[PDB]
């Protein structure tokens, strides 16, 4: 037996199709588990576009406060409906995002980014400045969730998500101030305690931002780094198409191809 097998027997067990990538260290070979197919971001992209808004602003823009009304609710907005007749500031607005997978949020950082029409192009522009040419948003909250299996829109790899996050985090595609914001706010996520989170041992610090989407759609991608410190990144996608649109989404499924990717980068010689 080998880990190819056992990411085998949760697609089994799941009935679901399960997409992980961690990538190679120094000490440790890429796990890999259909990490060149294609899943759906769902809010995993939340992560990428707040370091897009962090990238092009200065740290001032965070104290900018931006308006919106009742028609710019379309998406499950737990932060943003509270605040509808007031506003939030762009860094309240990257706070809702990451922590509470805000779709408003999301779609205003969109907005802030390339504009009304031009923020799905403008964010997997981001992408492709950073090497990404595979992952493609063209959708906003909540249509980005409802594309059938097969469609290439709205859609990144585990390879390649896992790759944008290294370079977010654990890279200097953000300067450290900038960077250590990013990294506060997923760090203080409330969403993924029952995906990554769960497969690692409290000892490991873990960072994330999950996805959930139509066709039992789970995601969640997460930089863990060991007690001493030892940093890798994870990603986990799943979908489950044979329940068909409504198909439930398994959280357990993620935490279970965690806790396999965990023993492997903890358990020595």
């Amino acid at each position: 037996m080998d880990l190819a097998d056992r990411f085998a027997e949760l697609e089994r067990r799941y009935d679901a199709r399960l997409g992980v990538y961690v990538p190679a260290t120094g000490t440790t070979a890429a796990i890999e588990y259909r990490a060149d197919e294609r899943f759906a971001f769902c809010c995993t992209f939340k992560a990428p576009l707040v370091a897009a808004v962090l990238h092009q602003n200065p740290l001032t823009h965070l104290d900018k406060l931006i308006t919106y009304t009742s028609d710019d609710i379309r998406s499950i907005s737990p932060v943003a409906q509270q605040h509808v007749q007031t506003g939030m500031t762009i860094g309240q607005l990257c706070d809702a995002a990451i922590r509470y997978s805000d779709g408003t949020a999301a779609n205003l950082l969109l907005a802030d980014l390339g504009g009304p029409g031009g923020g799905t192009a403008a964010f997997t522009g981001y992408l492709r400045s950073l090497g990404d040419t595979v992952s493609r948003l063209d959708a906003e909250e909540p249509e980005l969730n409802r594309d059938p299996p097969g469609d290439e829109r709205d859609t990144t790899t585990p390879h390649a998500i896992a790759l944008v996050l290294q370079q977010l985090v654990l890279g200097n595609a953000l300067p450290p101030d900038k960077r250590a914001l990013l990294t506060d706010w997923m760090a203080r996520n409330t969403t993924g305690a029952k995906r990554i989170r769960a497969g690692f041992p409290a000892d490991w610090k873990v960072i994330d931002k999950t996805g959930t989407g139509d066709y039992g759609r789970a995601n969640d991608i997460a930089v863990v780094w060991s007690p001493t410190g030892v940093p890798y990144v994870v990603a986990v996608m799943s979908d489950r198409a044979g329940g068909g649109y409504d198909a439930e989404p398994r959280e357990a499924l993620l935490a279970e191809a965690a806790t396999c990717v965990a023993g492997v980068l903890a358990l020595e010689h």
